[PDB]
């Protein structure tokens, strides 16, 4: 099952990454159900907005919000939902929404998938232009849904990526 | 595993609908195994005809005609294969083929998932167009099947489409 | 689960092929993990190429080099990741590469899908472009695979097919 | 424009199609208005029903019904609407609707484009299930068009397609 | 060319819109060239936003900022870029950008296209959702865009939009 | 039409590149004819490769090879075939086919368009992967192709690139 996927190979720096929604896909918003491993679908959007990279978590973590540590994973080419992607940890975008701190890892393919992100070892080397259209997707994808709300708190680095994924593998191995 | 998936949350007004078919896919008619849970083909359609909703199954459910009800789920966009959808039951296509009775419900995606669907409580709330394109669709997606045939005897109301459930639900529940 | 798919029914003639990657999609190589049975990210193909058919595996299969035999499923329209397509072996295309031999199987949907592949029972009955393009595509995919390389031993028949499938299950059986 | 193309290089074995509507397209049929050549939408089709091939029409004809000889052009990939594809006419499906005698051809690619459809000299040769399958389109497409209403009456030659494409383009250059 | 095209068979309640973007696509935005009438790329949008509609102009009409009536027109699926569709008015969306006044009219396809828009007569008869959507778009699609900047002044009637389609088809034949 | 565009607003570095074939399309070989402007397939090309980048060509210039200079146009999204889209040349890529020196340019999304391709001046500030990548597709793309042939001599910097587009340019307003 999807369940039974290691959270990497080598944690923090070479972890899997579980895709719920591909790059540029229709407006509809999956999750993996962890009682079954099926993917469920959580709501059709009403904006008028698509992830702008592939979106997905990592396994056996649990974040400060009680669930697994959230991803965005940016590839030459859109993923299938319920696949699994090896990455590094490259930066974070931390955010409070109704439920508290909410970061937002992004992480690379990693070198043995390609070497098209080998450049990148640190969120100064993420194009600008990705950066600015992803802090205004999650500021304004919501924008039309009545019990929910969003603020963007800012970017920081691949430590600071990588600090979260140890805390909540941690806690994941306790709660 | 797709073969968890609970029925509903609360049956038989709130279910799980399990997606099989895409609505405007290529013609491509798939199935769950209800031996693996995998998606096998069942075969390629030979009309040049698509699915107008998506097309799925409630688990844990035994229609008159030796396996779960089938379900049709109108969306904004075309759902994944696979995916489970939230669904209120709202209708159902009474028909026979070359295995007697074999109802397909029409259910929307619940309101939590979505208010786009709430004005719709009964059958005859659903756009006529839409009613008029299932019912052509069932009548002639088989038309060049050689063993097969499918004769399409109306539509009923919700409470109609409801007592389906309960009634495969139970019979699920002994046989 | 996909681990739990059976070889064929009625093996070698009958035989079930598990799909990893679509005709014409995106470069992206997927692999079922053994362990998990999820959808795993292997690479992002450099070239600009398609898989020229539906691309997978047999279950329960050993091949020579390691792993479980390969197929290209042939299909009027491009089928889904995960899903299990019920064929015919036609035909073999033998290589190496640098783990030595690495044989592909041509099978066509089963008479039961679809009758459109009937008249294809050996590898002379399948077009020329298109036993040429396939050819072509493993002759080239990895030219810029710095570690990889590929050599095109060239075609046979159904029965060198089918022996290759049954000294594979007898080999998945003992090792 | 796309109203001075040619009828063909060498009438009736050699013709040029103006595309329409591409093969396996959403159910909208454009036209080209013969005033400006634009292309224009005549209407959404009400029916869950796909184009089975490519679909257009010569220029410079003009058929019994007051409008240009429609063709059908079966190709490995769609096209674009307003693309000319040089052809070769191999067949023809006779058909009365509310305005009489509508012949539709069926011309494949010509050599020069690709030798894949080169041993398709007459109807014949055409695939089984193409012609039962385009039949099949046209008996049905209309189904929910009240006003509107087809019968087929059947295939014929490559000689009764050219001689239709001759006696077509006579009639434009007097009428 | 698509500059021939007429403004309507009986404006203003009988229009053409010649498509620009279809809706759900990429986000590019493209312009016809009044000079040549050639489709022309205008930009790549920096947002992660579809338009929600397809998008398009009237020709032959010239709305107070120097250019001609731009239409948004819900159809039942995406229209190709340069299609001409036959469309009735049904509504206006006021707003300011560094232009000053540019109104977003809205317009059904024409009930001889289709009968499925017929029940929209006027602006609130249009879904809620669609009409906060595409609000929401054209508040936001500019917001990473350094020269530009708009603001939604909020929904007028049939009549209003019909009399910017009358004010602008005259001031095209002065000015 | 397409054939009144300009051949740029200020050569050789503003420029007009007309798209004929999209970037990452089915292998469709489209030209538009001279004679009418219409988009006319040239070729269902044999081998499994698409086209890595958008392909066209500057009007009004004539290359050596008897035809307009060629130009490759990488977009964040694929266009639309007859589109014109605005660049800056940055490159060439040398070739001889069976027609003599047939030189493609490189050109990216002019500033206006886009602040992304910003960054390329020149040959050197192409991505490595692209490079490689478009030069394995001419290399090979025509392998299938009985009567051609293609050799790759190599990459040349913008000033070779803008000085191709003027001598292109002035032999085009003679011969």
């Amino acid at each position: 099952s999807l369940l039974n996927v290691p959270a990497g190979k080598d944690l923090p720096e070479d972890i899997y990454v579980v895709i719920e929604i591909p790059a540029n896909a229709d407006p509809i918003k999956y999750e993996i159900d962890k009682e079954s491993g099926a993917l469920f679908v959580d709501r059709f959007m009403s904006t008028a907005m698509f992830y702008p990279c592939n979106y997905g978590y990592i396994n056996h973590t649990l974040s400060l919000d009680g669930d697994p540590v959230d991803v965005l994973v940016p590839t030459p080419y859109p993923l299938q939902p319920g696949s699994v992607i090896r990455c590094r940890p490259v930066g974070v975008l931390k955010m409070t929404n109704e439920a508290g701190e909410d970061a937002k890892l992004v992480a690379v393919p990693h070198s043995k998938l390609s070497k098209e992100y080998d450049h990148i070892k640190d969120v100064n080397d993420l194009p600008e232009l990705l950066k600015a259209q992803i802090a205004h997707f999650f500021e304004h994808y919501k924008d039309l849904e009545k019990g929910k709300w969003v603020k963007v708190e800012g970017w920081e680095n691949a430590e600071a990526a990588k600090a979260e994924i140890v805390a909540s593998f941690e806690r994941a191995k306790n709660k």
